[PDB]
């Protein structure tokens, strides 16, 4: 027959032997008698405003879209469990870590982070990975990307960064002197700029690549101690990666690529895992890393900060419904059950806001308490109201104010965050001049052989040569900076374009 | 000791000795550590964006309020249940009607009609007695009046109609030549001003006036038989109304009095029910009424249309929660179930419009899935998808077109509306000059004393007094037309003000 | 150099030798000082929410999207004149038409139907073709399409049509079986399903394609005379398609070749234009048309109803700001001046309801404010008030109440609709069985070729040879009962494949 | 006559003789015919889905109210000119106060707090005072109340303080359990409490009540040089406050007093002006303030920290349209411009949050657009974009990404905030067990006469008296703890209610 994706009304269908449809209602659970047809007066007559059939139906179409994630619109979702398999209670007090064997419920997004909801999944751009945790600590989402780093330091420089990734105001197009116009101003923006524009630029579906948190965070045992980490969640399945002219080919043939493959896969029993791992960083050592190691243009090296086993992700449910389950999930980066906590990393410090900021506009002030998002596996009891879409018992009859005489709900110590110091200046640092090309170097020298080398040479400037010839320049003499043959390997090609 | 209304947090506890607060989290479901004390750097130190407990909690509080009702804006409710006690299945194949005893569930909100939401309860202004009945056919909801008519007969002078009786567009406050403008200028407005300057005009709480649907409605049997109707809900409490002078003190001593009295009755055990009436108008006898049978200024005369029981409303439970059980409510005129049916009542007309069309406004899109609004006697199945705040599985994976292969769901013609002629030109039709008088005209001689009479004057004029004298020469010019000692009682007092 | 579309950022800064930039500043208009660098404790330290820099703009970022149109998502705009160029007053009295010469502002969104915001310009699919006028009786919206018919005559079915042309509820992907389904199954469907797997599905961009008005309109002379109408805007650059070789090239080459050709076009000189025409149909011949005159899947013939001229339409210049001029723009079938006016066409009397009903949640209550969207050649004066996102000055201190003794603005006689008759029962129609191939007949035997109709064919099977066999058979006989060549033709093609 | 709030629509159109009314539209700009009658099929039929007049007026009546402040949601407003009279220029380099005898245009909305939109004007709460100043710097809002203190120094606790001077969740009434309940468990609130049941609980309008920044600012000269500061703003009018007696009446007989005294004022042309003051506090002082500085329970003692003055506030042009100038008016603490500055107080960190927030909620995303919350004598340049309701021309095409090669717009220097050192520990500090009485007893012993002080007992307990006994009793204790014969003063007189 044909793929699972495909055969889907088919099931729907062959799943229902007791049959005989349902009623057709309308929203107020009215029955329809005849909905092909509008009420009218005379069969060649006007439209009727009786005909409140038509307009319960027509009224709901017409409210249907809510609008795309700012950024990451695209993407593909699943259920599926973590489990512990090794332990790392020396390190965490968190429950979802508590003891091998043990599994919490997950939920994923996979997504491009350009592309607006209709775009081609098989497109050069980094690639979302987001992992939602049921925990009985609450929720902790994970939001992560399928790259270790990122184009910047600073949360400042985000709404810009994806501006000039995005299309110009007056043309709607998308604009190299934007792309390059930015990157070649920003050099801290290098380090990932040349993970992009080679071979993993563009993954060959979503299971067959890496996740990574990429932040530091900071993990707190059960006594008040604190180490520093980072979690990379590597693939099963191997990495795999389309060569770009298989891409082109694919974002035509099948704008979906990524949905469908996901789908099939998981609908025939193949289910995708990945095993998570942490690197630790003691404090001490954190004083000493010859770098800012809360900077996310940069990698913790694992020879010196060798990967510790963590547990498994394993994918095992599709969908039933696409919009109700991967339009409406939301992670929030704040979303750190005790034992998990945020480090200093300027980039992470926005996240912390901006999530929920825009998950309040979006899906609305109360999308918490859509299934998906809905910390189930947890007791929420707190003195927050009210609100549009207030969908629960709203907490009944219970005391609205604390601290109050009447048992309502109460805070517990044990989850007090973990005392640190800080000393200084309340000012703006600069971070442009930290080290924008040392990881860069050894990347391109080390860690990337001599095809791929030319290959994430041409990728470059396959894209770069649309840029004005000034923009061009600069760019260079950034690569220039940080390999002298990295430079003008791309000025060669630049040329024969130009 | 007290009032129940004033136990409540008293009783929350007292009912949980199955105590130990719940742990206090964030909506996440992550548990709190402190919630009496920011985090900050140093006791005297500035607000860090990590206490993402603060901004969680304060982002709820700055989103709780919904827009408040067009009109009707303040009220209370409560449920019970609607009995059969009287069979009409003659006339109507609802099943909400079909056999004596039986029961369904009800909700009903009770309001004023001008005031904000922090008015005062007990003010002169007609008065919102809306019931929803959750039957098999979906809901049902009867969004009637505690008057049988009402000032205007066309939904177009509506806006302006509920303009006037607000407050002015510069000044924000109350204003009597709006009010006096509009009722001397449209006198089809005779009818029922002279209802609410009576007696009537401010009621005891709202157990003890009558609720009405004022529209006719048309009741079609099993057999495609049709019939008009109104319906009548009599308090089995009696009638009992608050001085002026009883009013005027309760609205500042307890602004919420009718309340405070719906919960106290409830909650003691003393249970309010109406006895709900027919009156039935054959299509016939609607041909030869002398007047336009479906005109919202009139009345149809008990000793021509003397009423039929149907069964009866008994109110037994209070809400747990106001927000989310009074302030949600959406009652849509528009949910009738088969065998209850509008008429061509042009007010009635633009109901079928109006109330869901604000609905997706203030509460959204989808609002019926409001706990309290889903219709949960009954099973929505339809091809509407989506929409903003979607709670349910959204229908999962079930075609989503009409018609289709696959066996989703289908229409029901025993739900075909009524066959009905209608022949004319589609044009607008003047109906300021239908009779605005005789009704009037009797109403104030045969139906009210001379005590009631020399009292629905001074409380008039107490408020005309207060329009320019224009006003005040037209106003009293109407009054005279429905009888010459109405116009003169009142020009006497008005002298005496003036 | 490069083409405008490019060259844009360039220009915008050219234009600017009185340059020294603006000072950056956060929405209150206060200058900031560093918008690189977040505001911080140490240089390593954590995020102050006293960065009310960084809230401001990230608040402002995480905010930028608003629902996509619930269809015709995907588009380009752009502004000219309508200039009149012949005289039609007999037929309209409409101050657009008012004189020969006479030229009136309007705005022009073209778009596809199914494509979400990110999909590719060049794909079969039917063509918005929208214009707004700005007349001084206010605006006059024509929404048309770039054909003279449809899919379909009962709004009813529209949002199943649209559920079936997008995407699975469970897979997210576009599936041939509901496509198919559907189609099949509603057969009325093959006029359209006809010309839009022909040559024309696809277009070489938007200037070489047709605007049609598809619904039969009423004009109204000066004397309270009225004919039926049909509006057609040929192209004046030729029709020219793009092979489907082309565009799947160009699909992955520049998914948003028809905006950047749109842009450069206008940018450089080359201004489209679009002749106007109107065929005239009396009430008589319409009581006498061998069909509903009234269906959108008739055509009326041309040697029977000969289009005569009415003016021109110019595209001369291009969005400023694509957001705010083409993303918000809101056409309403409904904005029809004195003299224009809606016929009994099921699927018109529909759109009256549906695109100010999505207006009022994509872009909000009061989107005709949004400076493009206001009837600016004209003069607003009303009762409607207040309203989120009130712009104006809300109309003053003006009466607010209708009618007044007081000045407020009065209705306009002159401006009654048209007298018209209708008889008959309040009953719903079947319009299913109308004739569903003879027009089609025609179509394929005459009004194309035979390179063309073999063309017509493989586009066709190309698509439907993945739905199931059951679908294929009945899509078939469908295409048999328009021609038996139609049919075998196909089902040849479609035997080869499967 | 009457008072000119009253004469309002009479003058509306004395103003007009250049009359003839406008003509009545649509809000598409199309002239309507008749606006009193809706088209029907024959007089007596049903409603056309045609008469989109009854559509366009309906579907923006249904959408008229956006959801009241969530606090100080009932208002008066105006506008009048701040100006400048002695200079502080040694302390603040900020051009509102650049230059004696500058002027610069304020608005001002007073408001009580718990009541929502129809509650009475005259009752015990404390008032809102806010002045948007709009400066060159951008706008400068300082949301001040009428009190120098307040009842908390967390704003974590103001969620729930404002939940229990609210309404019970399951009954809707004001409850004293939930008054004195968090009062009496919180007694860093007796200060304010204190000043709350005097005589100025309740002012004789919004004329005669002081306003006061309460939060302590920081002023930074043109040097880098810094100081902490308070605001007060004396009425020239003087202090007058309505007897309880009198206040309970007019609640009844005029709850708008306040709008209606306002209006009536600046109508006459006796126009209320305000001396804005400043305390100023060293940095060196406030390291040895016996108290926390920073401490809103917490004045700074005049012989100490003696006024001085500033410039003049005087309110002389009342609004035209009070939807659109005092319900749409937006105050954000946040609106400082470079010269003015936030301090360590936490109440205050939490309101830069806050106030943007819910503005983004009830008005929308793009608030400051609104005429009245737009920096008019400032220029906006910026990189945000987009976002619904989005009325300028969004910046046009220039540049949307920061930092850029193409003259956008640059960040300034000399807008740095001021450099300022801290050193802790993150951590939630205690700040409940800061002195809580001291200033308390003093207010109450040489603050207040006798008279006042037999006053402030009597109404405390005439409140108190309906909670609890427990409640009471620690009530009590409380008083007791600030000075003995509060306490038993107090005792006193609940005894004799109780
Ligand atoms: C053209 C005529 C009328 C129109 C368009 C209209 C419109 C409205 C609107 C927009 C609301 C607010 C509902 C909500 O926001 O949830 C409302 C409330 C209400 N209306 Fe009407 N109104 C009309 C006349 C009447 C009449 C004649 C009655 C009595 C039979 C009535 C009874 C009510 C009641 C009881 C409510 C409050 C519902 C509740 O308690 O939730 N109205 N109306």
């Amino acid at each position: 027959n044909r793929d699972p994706a495909s055969d889907q009304m088919k099931h729907w269908k062959e799943q229902r032997a007791a049959q005989k449809p349902d009623v057709l209602t309308t929203g107020g659970g009215n029955p329809v008698g005849d909905k092909l047809n509008s009420l009218t007066v005379g069969p060649r007559g006007p439209l009727l405003v009786q005909d409140v059939v038509f307009t319960d139906e027509m009224a709901h179409f017409d409210r249907e879209r809510i609008p795309e994630r700012v950024v990451h619109a695209k993407g593909a979702g699943a259920f599926g469990y973590f489990e512990v398999t090794h332990d790392i209670t020396r390190y965490s007090k968190a429950k979802v870590f508590e003891h091998i064997g043990k599994r919490t419920p997950i939920a994923v997004r996979f997504s491009t982070v350009a592309g607006e909801s209709g775009s081609a999944d098989t497109v050069r751009d980094p690639r979302g990975f987001a992992v939602k945790f049921y925990t009985e600590d609450g929720n902790w989402d994970l939001v992560g990307n399928n790259t270790p780093i990122f184009f910047i330091r600073d949360a400042l420089l985000f709404p810009s960064f994806i501006h000039s990734q995005k299309r110009n105001p007056q043309t709607h197009l998308k604009d190299p002197d934007m792309v390059w116009d930015f990157w070649s101003l920003r050099p801290e923006s290098l380090h990932q700029v040349s993970f992009l524009f080679s071979d993993r630029g563009i993954p060959d579906g979503h299971r067959h690549m890496d996740g990574y948190g990429s932040h530091t965070f900071k993990l707190v045992n059960a006594d008040g101690e604190a180490v520093y980490c980072k979690f990379h969640y590597k693939t099963d399945q191997g990495i795999k990666n389309l060569s770009v002219e298989d891409a082109a080919r694919l974002a035509h043939e099948d704008p979906d690529y990524g949905l469908r493959d996901l789908f099939n896969a998981i609908a025939t029993g193949n289910y995708p895992s990945w095993t998570l791992y942490i690197q630790v960083m003691t404090f001490s050592e954190a004083e000493i890393f010859p770098f800012n190691p809360f900077d996310l243009t940069k990698v913790w090296p694992h020879g010196d900060y060798p990967l510790i086993p963590v547990g498994k992700l394993v994918l095992n449910r599709n969908p039933v419904n696409y919009f109700a389950e991967v339009e409406q999930l939301a992670f929030d980066p704040s979303n750190m059950p005790p034992g998990i906590e945020p480090s200093p990393d300027k980039m992470l410090q926005g996240r912390l806001f901006a999530y929920p900021d825009t998950h309040r506009h979006r899906l609305g002030p109360n999308y918490l308490q859509i299934p998906v998002n809905c910390p189930y596996r947890a007791r929420v009891a707190n003195y927050q109201r009210d609100g549009p879409m207030c969908m629960m018992d709203n907490q009944g009859g219970a005391p609205n104010y604390y601290p109050n005489s009447f048992s309502a709900p109460e805070h517990q110590p044990s989850a007090l965050e973990h005392r640190t110091h800080f000393s200084g200046d309340v000012q703006r640092f600069n971070s442009a001049n930290d080290d924008n090309v040392t990881q860069v170097r050894t990347f391109y020298l080390k860690v990337l052989n001599e095809e791929q080398r030319k290959r994430l040479c041409e990728n470059i400037a396959g894209h770069l040569k649309d840029a004005q010839l000034f923009i061009q320049k600069k760019a260079v003499k950034n690569f220039s900076d940080v390999h002298p043959e990295y430079g003008s390997r791309i000025q060669a090609l630049l040329d024969k374009y130009n």
